[PDB]
């Protein structure tokens, strides 16, 4: 019941928001018998085969329609035609990568650390459900409000290549576990703490696996103390079961979000605080009524 099969005639694509490797549209759901048009997000993929890619897509979409977590985007509906179209809640703020990139001069420690906690809470839920993201990145974290981030694009990757966000065991042997997701998680934290820098900028993807084996890792971002950089460093250990668990990651960034400036050194950090409750409640009443935003 968590996945609504839609007819083509009851939703319309309107404007393109972006496109990657799996095209995302700002669209309009028209419920039958009504005069309202309800904004939705529509992701359309490449070609598809009826004699095959139907249940394979539909059965795995039911999995994606079952994720129930404040920090993981749920698939709401599907339309199975020549193409494949997935309908989800439109998030008007866009991805966290472009967000922190357009707001470099305005992301405090309280936000950054809280975003880590939220991403780890999302990722930790997927593990409790025995599910592997396969494509975690700052571009796959959506901004519902600036105070509430949600992971997106779960289970896309498996049903359909981001070398610079994959663990070595995944580049070399195509092994994808919850511990490989932790690697990608660590890279995402690096994108966030650099305000959106490209990982291994300029280095060809072909050569990433070698530099990992000789022990290149992403550099400690300026604003990071070694406590945070150590945590990052531990995500990219060669031995996957030496990497932190998502559940450990929640507790630690939570600890650090309780004294933000001791762990991140941002200029004027004292003036870029979280919203007052008043602002927070107004935000939620219009944009984010979710049970535990
Ligand atoms: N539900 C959504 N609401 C609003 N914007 C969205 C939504 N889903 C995706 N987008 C944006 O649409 C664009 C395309 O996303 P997508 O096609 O998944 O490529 P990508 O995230 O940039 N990289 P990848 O997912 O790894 O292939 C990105 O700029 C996303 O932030
Ligand atoms: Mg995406």
């Amino acid at each position: 019941a968590l996945l609504r099969i839609l007819k083509e005639t009851e939703f319309k694509k309107i404007k393109v928001l972006g496109s990657g490797a799996f095209t995302v549209y700002k669209g309009l759901w028209i419920p039958e018998g009504e005069k309202v048009k309800i904004p939705v997000a529509i992701k359309e993929l490449r070609e598809a085969t009826s004699p095959k890619a139907n249940k394979e897509i539909l059965d795995e979409a039911y999995v994606m329609a079952s994720v129930d977590n404040p920090h993981v985007c749920r698939l709401l509906g599907i339309c199975l035609t020549s193409t494949v179209q997935l309908i989800m809640q439109l998030m008007p703020f866009g991805c966290l990568l472009d967000y922190v990139r357009e707001h470099k001069d305005n992301i405090g420690s309280q936000y950054l650390l809280n975003w880590c906690v939220q991403i780890a809470k999302g990722m930790n839920y997927l593990e409790d459900r025995r599910l592997v993201h396969r494509d975690l990145a700052a571009r796959n974290v959506l901004v519902k409000t600036p105070q509430h981030v949600k992971i997106t694009d779960f289970g896309l990757a498996k049903l359909l290549v981001p070398i610079k966000w994959m663990a070595l065991e995944s580049i070399l042997h195509r092994i994808y576990t919850h511990q490989s997701d932790v690697w990608s998680y660590g890279v995402t934290v690096w994108e966030l703490m650099t305000f959106g820098s490209k990982p291994y900028d300029g280095i060809p993807a072909s050569e990433i696996s070698s530099i990992l084996e000789k022990g290149e890792r992403l550099p400690q971002p300026p604003i990071c103390t070694i406590d945070v950089y150590m945590i990052m460093r531990k995500c990219w250990m060669i031995d996957a079961d030496s990497r932190p668990k998502f559940r450990e990651l929640i507790i630690e960034f939570s600890k650090m979000a309780r004294d933000p400036q001791r762990y991140l050194v941002i200029q004027g950090d004292e003036r870029m605080h979280l919203p007052s409750p008043t602002d927070s409640n107004f935000y939620r009443a219009l944009m984010d009524e979710e049970d535990m935003d």
